[PDB]
């Protein structure tokens, strides 16, 4: 969680920086260990016909939270990528948390966050409502409608292309603010009934199924790697099905 020693960390996206800064200062002194990735992923690249994708993997996990995912991704000089999702330990009813930032040569174009429910309602749990609402709603200039798959995310979702400055700023610190909630109700919540975690199991398994039919992420994975390895990366490191 150091990133001092990522080789793509000194070139991406300033927002994209702050943003993997933000996520690795809230996990650095939670009860972290280790958490192998398919084949222990780390570092991987791929070309294929066109432009080459890097990627770094880090992944962690904690009693809480079963698996704390940070990839930083460029695309040739074009594009640079963060996506993040804290999947959480049944067992303790949490939400998921999850980030997704796309830039380029312009500025970033999409920028995603969200504590996304789990439970068969689709509502947050009570105590993420009302810290949510406390923080008030934020301005943004031009805001982006989900896609249908996007029916998992939460009515607090950011979904945006940042207009300037001000903006990139506010967002970031919006997903501090849902880190600093999300973390603090980790330390709040209780071991659930067992027909409850397998309520919470199912939410976590119906986000990752509909993670999975975002086509403009796979797009990106089969031009480097081709559709078998975006198959695989899809439903096995990024979106696993437990
Ligand atoms: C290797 C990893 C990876 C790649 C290649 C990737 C690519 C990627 N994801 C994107 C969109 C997106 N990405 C998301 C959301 C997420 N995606 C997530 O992984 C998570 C956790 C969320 C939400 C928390 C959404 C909702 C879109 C918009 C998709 C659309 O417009 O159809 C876009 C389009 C950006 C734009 O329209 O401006 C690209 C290129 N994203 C990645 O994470």
């Amino acid at each position: 969680l150091s990133l001092t020693n990522s080789s793509l960390m000194p070139t991406l996206n300033p927002m994209i920086q702050q943003l993997a800064l933000a996520i690795a200062a809230s996990w650095q002194s939670l009860p972290l260990k280790p958490y192998q990735l398919p084949e222990d992923l780390g570092y991987v690249e791929g070309r294929l016909e066109g432009e080459k994708l890097v990627i770094e993997n880090r992944c962690y996990q904690t009693p809480q939270f079963r698996k704390m995912h940070l990839e930083l991704a460029k695309v040739g000089k074009g594009l640079d990528i963060l996506q993040c999702v804290m999947f959480p330990e049944p067992l303790y009813g949490l939400p998921l948390f999850g980030c997704d930032i796309v830039a380029g040569p312009g500025g970033v174009s999409a920028a995603i966050a969200d504590l996304s429910p789990t439970q068969s309602d689709r509502q947050l749990p009570a105590a993420y409502q009302k810290s949510l609402a406390e923080l008030g709603q934020p301005e943004f200039e031009q805001q982006r409608e989900l896609p249908p798959w996007g029916e998992i995310f939460s009515e607090y979702c950011l979904f945006i292309r940042p207009s300037n400055v001000t903006e990139e700023e506010r967002f970031v610190q919006r997903v501090v603010d849902f880190l600093q909630i999300h973390c603090h109700q980790s330390i709040v919540a209780e071991p659930l009934s067992e027909a409850q975690t397998l309520e919470h199991r199912q939410g976590q398994i119906h986000y990752c199924q509909q993670q999975q039919k975002n086509d403009k992420t796979r797009r990106v994975l089969e031009k480097a790697f081709g559709e078998a390895w975006a198959e695989r990366y899809m439903s096995q490191v990024l979106f696993d099905v437990i």
